[PDB]
């Protein structure tokens, strides 16, 4: 019963590697922000019309996401085993998980003090309204907040945070993949590491059940990924939208 096997040198290495990768791609100071198109916040205490009409926050948020995408790609390119897939299976995994990972790593800036994401600087504080001004409806934004709170109350160790993202990326069930068995093998190595860290390092532990809760989020993420895709498609229907985006955002979601 309740065996708690010690972490293997290889498993330790993997975490070290993943931890380090994340430090090199996540900026907790948010210093690069002034290099994005400026936030514009029109008063819209509504309007789906004002919103689409203006799209005042889109250029800034499209810039952030785009920037983050780049940081997510850099992270993927440091997952052990990720180099060993055909670059074709790499892009497929990347594109189809890019938004899921962003929602995970944004939790580092999400604050349960006012249910927002703070990257600033009141300028770089993002509340529900700030995402509607970017042309989004409550069907995605409201479930997203709950996801972040559900995620916060897991009280994840940074070690578990980086592994969750690593697993999210290297999923063998994504549409378009060629070598599902190889991708599957890497995920098991990553998932096994997670279950083992939980057993060894997490207090009490009377609840290694934490693992079941973490896999559940990855399923929330699929819903959100699909919902986002719906809403993106509406934005692209809006004329002049393309310039408010970036060629990366356009490629990934189009
Ligand atoms: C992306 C991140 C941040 C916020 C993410 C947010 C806050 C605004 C609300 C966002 C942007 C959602 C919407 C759906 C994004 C929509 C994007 C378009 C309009 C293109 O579809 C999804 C993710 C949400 C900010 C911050 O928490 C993180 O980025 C910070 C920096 C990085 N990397 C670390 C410096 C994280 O990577």
């Amino acid at each position: 019963d309740s065996l708690r096997p010690k972490l293997s040198e290889e498993q330790q290495r993997i975490i070290a590697i993943l931890l380090d990768a994340h430090h090199k791609t996540y900026d907790p100071t948010y210093s690069d922000f002034c290099q994005f198109r400026p936030p514009v916040r029109v008063n819209d205490g509504g309007s789906v019309t004002l919103e689409l009409s203006q799209l005042s926050m889109l250029p800034h948020l499209a810039d952030l996401v785009s920037y983050s995408i780049q940081k997510v790609i850099g992270f993927a390119k440091m997952i052990p085993g990720f180099r060993d897939l055909t670059s074709e299976d790499q892009i497929v995994l990347l594109k189809s998980s890019a938004i899921e990972v962003i929602m995970l790593r944004s939790n580092e800036s999400f604050t349960m003090d006012d249910m927002s994401w703070t990257c600033g600087n009141q300028d770089y504080k993002y509340r529900v309204s700030d995402v509607t001004k970017a042309g989004h409806s409550l069907e995605l934004i409201e479930p997203l907040i709950k996801f972040q709170v559900g995620l916060k109350k897991l009280n994840l160790h940074e070690e578990e945070h980086v592994l969750l993202m690593a697993i999210c990326i290297v999923s063998p069930d994504r549409p378009g993949v060629q070598d599902a068995a190889l991708i599957e093998a890497i995920q098991d190595r990553l998932s096994n590491t997670l279950q083992t860290y939980i057993r060894c390092r997490h207090p009490p532990p009377g609840s290694h059940l934490l693992y079941a809760k973490m896999i559940q989020k990855l399923a929330d993420l699929r819903s959100l990924n699909e919902e986002h895709s719906k809403q993106y498609r509406c934005l692209s229907f809006q004329p002049e939208c393309s310039m408010k985006l970036t060629p990366l955002v356009l490629e990934v979601f189009g």
